[PDB]
């Protein structure tokens, strides 16, 4: 059970949505509002952060990538 072991911190600029949400935060407020508002989430709950929120979301494109009915996986 390895993939990698050394850091980048990066744009991935590879793959659209999946069951890959490791690394740090990949989507900024904007890139979490940008899908949240297409999803007619709140861009700010009454009492949230951009982490709560980028997990918030983070979590959303599992679930609801694209229109696309089922329900995500327990984990990687």
């Amino acid at each position: 059970g390895s993939s990698g072991s050394s850091g980048t911190s990066s744009n991935p600029v590879l793959e659209l949505e999946l069951a890959e949400e490791k690394l740090p935060m990949t989507l900024s407020r904007q890139e979490v509002i940008r899908r949240l508002r297409e999803r007619g989430e709140p861009i700010r709950l009454f009492g949230e952060t951009d982490y709560d929120a980028f997990q918030r979301l983070r979590k959303i494109e599992i679930l609801t990538p694209e229109v696309n009915k089922g329900s995500g996986p327990s984990s990687g």
